[PDB]
């Protein structure tokens, strides 16, 4: 029998290389299922599977709407082997920009995506998992779940929420056999104007808005690593016999965490962040 | 010239008691505006503020929903000073159950009310206290924002969440003259059982009621009362250089250092279990 494996998210990025990752193994081990919001964006996975010789019957598409719990319903009927061995949470959002520029219809999507998304995809896939003893669910989690960035409030926000809500599900699934962790990434390469920011804000703002993202830059040139690395996290944590709940896929920010972990009142972190990111 | 706070969700708890503390308070520095979701629920704010002769102009009160921009920007249209020094952040909504149980119309009335209502008011009245380089920010954090508790799974995402705003707004307010703090509380003294068998497994079911034997317990050990939480926030509102996050108490700290001493999360998702079932 193969690990039935689903994925979200799987247009680009993690989710992608993950699918192809698995699918490809030369162990035959996994089948996967790879879900994507739009079936037009499906090309760059394909292409991917086909470069990796992905065996036949080891990587099937399906749509999947995470804002939607009819979607994610549709989806489970659509896995033909009745479970799911793993389930991997990737589909997410960013937003970017100073908190007063955001939209709010932009702040409840993002939420509804990141959060509400997974909550779903949870009650949807948990408790097949609890009745039969086994599975594995693992997320997709960042830096900015573990410590505030500027100009990522919401994000942050929505990458703390996940942090939360799995290590409460966690304290309850230890004993059932079901196995849940976060995959930490720092910044990957992977493949709402200036403009709009500036009208929706001081020029000040936006100032600190402009040497924020050069900072970003240069950490993403120092420090990105690509979607194939963080696709060995993965597969790291769904070999291990007794998981963990995170994973950090880089130790570029365990610096910065150690001094937010160590000063509980936040004041070392605070000042420490703002000297990183504003000099 | 007075200090103006303006603070939300008022009715009662954390909100009643700060408002009529700073309302009270023997320097008769504070003009508080005192808001609520539903003016008709004001009754208990204003006896409790009568009993302690808070002077005429000390308080008034604002209908607010934090669910709505509108109701926010109408809030701020009535400040009559055309200022707030001190914004409390503190309506707030739990939510408590198996996760598989849990309607999602109460996981996204959840989030709407404890992170998006936090960004609305932020929204509207973050640009003022910018541009005029001066301005508190208090929030009410939870022990649950800081740890993940067993059947609080969206509860916990929400206040988490709220950590995560604060943090990253706290970063770069810092410049600006604008302190933003998060006052950590325990919890705060203020469906049938065959409903929720139906909505999920014999065990689960068993675990919460476990959790919720344990959750009794601690608390008659560790309730806090209103008005001590209310006082912190006095604290954090008048330190000289304030910090990002106060603790009203110190019994779940033990707890927290766990967490923070093993970021992998294996200490503390054996020690938070066998702390809850035994
Ligand atoms: C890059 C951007 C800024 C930053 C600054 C730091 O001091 C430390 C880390 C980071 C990055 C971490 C990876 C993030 C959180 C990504 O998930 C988003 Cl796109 C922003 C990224 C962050």
């Amino acid at each position: 029998a193969r690990t039935v494996v689903l994925i979200t998210g799987c247009s680009s990025g993690i989710g992608l290389h993950l699918a192809v990752r698995l699918a490809s193994d030369p162990s035959q081990s996994f089948k996967v299922y790879a879900t994507l919001r739009d079936l037009k964006t499906q090309g760059r996975l394909w292409e991917a599977a086909r470069a990796l010789a992905c065996p036949p019957g080891s990587l099937e598409t399906l749509q999947l709407d995470v804002r939607d719990s009819k979607s994610v319903a549709a989806a489970r009927e659509r896995v033909t082997e009745g479970r799911v061995d793993v389930l991997v949470c990737n589909a997410g959002l960013g937003l970017l920009g100073p908190l007063e520029a955001l939209g709010e219809d932009a702040v409840a999507s993002v939420l509804d995506v990141n959060v509400v998304g997974t909550v779903r995809m949870l009650q949807a896939f948990l408790p097949d998992m609890k009745r039969r003893g086994s599975g594995r669910v693992l997320v997709t989690g960042s830096v900015g779940g573990l410590m505030g960035l500027p100009f990522n409030d919401v994000y942050c926000a929505s990458k703390f929420a996940l942090e939360g809500l799995c290590e409460s599900l966690a304290v309850l699934l230890l004993p059932f056999g079901v196995h849940l962790s976060l995959i930490e990434c720092g910044p990957v390469h992977t493949a709402g104007s200036p403009e709009e920011v500036l009208d929706r804000t001081d020029i000040h703002t936006f100032h600190r808005f402009y040497q924020y993202l050069a900072h970003s830059k240069q950490v993403f040139r120092e420090a990105a690593q690509n979607p194939e690395e963080v696709a060995e996290v993965f597969l790291t944590a769904l070999r291990a016999p007794k998981p963990t709940l995170r994973y950090f896929t880089t130790e570029r920010f365990l610096p910065l965490l150690r001094m937010r972990l160590d000063d509980p009142s936040g004041s070392n972190y605070v000042t420490a962040m703002h000297r990183e990111v504003f000099g």
